[PDB]
């Protein structure tokens, strides 16, 4: 009874990606595989194919390389019917429109940190803004990924952008980079460090952190008190697809009740849900009670921003020197 394949770029986490493609798999009967690789790694991987693409459809990971990639032509429209059911403000959010990306969750950028980890190095107070991270207290201490692979990574350069403007955000990363003992591959990694004990603040995305916390990790989550940003979770067509219907199918999953309830019924995923009509994890965040920005898309996903931001990073906060 096999009808088709499927083939996933995945930039979620292993256990949300598997449990996505089993759970379709089971349902629709497509024979669907995934690779998992960051929101960067991703887009690279797909820019670098796009004679010959190797995938149907990107799942997860942040909107702004998905954004980026619709702007180059990556990508293959398709506007899902449970579009109707989507948070309006996230119906069509990226640059180019027409759904050439939909958005299948909402993650929130903040920090956290190990309270053990902070008592057991002699630190009193819990930091509650972004400003309380340059402190030289926290030198080796805190952890963030590297924005040349990872879309969380981008997420805070350009929520610093937007909060400070520019030039006082790489004063920020300036200010951040000699508290900074590793700059992760992956997003999650500064989480799972932090959970480990091995770090003291990590910086991601808070529904991480959440789900480490959950599992008995000692740590403190923080919406930083300047205010911060948001990840939408991308769900794209790759221009070129081989397997064209069953990617619109996928679309249609990850945006559905179903689809969107089963990452944290199942996938120990515990981001917000964009559909309207999903039931939500009790350990997601509210938007309704953050300071939150609001984030332009249009404006971080796209060549500009993304390209100029992530090589001035790469060349001043890390190169030079
Ligand atoms: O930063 P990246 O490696 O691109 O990964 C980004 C992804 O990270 C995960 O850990 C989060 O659960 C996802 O919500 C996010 O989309
Ligand atoms: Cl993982
Ligand atoms: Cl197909």
């Amino acid at each position: 009874g096999s009808k088709g394949r499927l083939v996933i770029y995945c930039s979620a986490t292993n256990v949300m990606c598997e449990n996505a493609a089993k759970t379709f798999e089971q349902k629709y009967d497509v024979k669907t595989s995934f690779i998992r690789n960051g929101s960067g790694s991703t887009f690279a991987k797909i820019e670098a194919e796009k004679n010959n693409p190797q995938a149907d459809v990107w799942y997860g990971g942040t909107l702004d390389p998905q954004s980026q990639a619709g702007e180059l032509g990556l990508l293959e429209a398709y506007r899902s019917p449970n579009i109707d059911q989507i948070m309006p403000k996230f119906q069509d959010p990226a640059k180019v429109k027409g759904n050439l990306s939909s958005a299948v969750y909402i993650g929130i950028l903040g920090f956290a940190v190990n309270t053990e980890r902070l008592k057991k190095l002699g630190i009193e107070k819990i930091p509650q803004c972004w400003n309380d991270l340059t402190d030289p207290k926290l030198k080796g201490e805190i952890q963030i990924a590297d924005p040349q692979s990872s879309g969380t990574a981008y997420t805070a350069i350009a929520t610093f952008a937007q909060l400070w403007g520019e030039d006082k955000a790489f004063d920020y990363f300036k200010h951040l980079h000699p508290n900074i003992s590793q700059y992760t591959k992956s997003g999650i990694t500064p989480a799972r460090n932090a959970a480990r004990g091995e770090t003291t603040v990590g910086i991601g995305f808070l529904h991480d952190y959440a789900l480490e916390k959950e599992q008995g990790a000692p740590l403190e989550m923080v919406v930083p008190c300047e205010g911060t940003g948001y990840e939408l979770g991308g769900v794209s067509i790759l221009k070129g697809a081989r397997n064209l219907d069953n990617a619109k199918l996928f679309v249609d999953f990850a945006l559905s009740k179903e689809g969107q309830e089963t990452a944290w019924k199942k996938g120990q995923a515990l981001q917000t849900l964009t559909n309207t009509t999903a039931e939500q994890s009790p350990l997601a965040f509210d938007l309704t009670k953050l300071k939150l920005i609001d984030y332009d898309f249009e404006k971080y996903g796209a060549s500009d921003e993304r390209k100029r931001l992530i090589n001035k990073w790469v060349d001043e906060i890390k190169l030079a020197k």
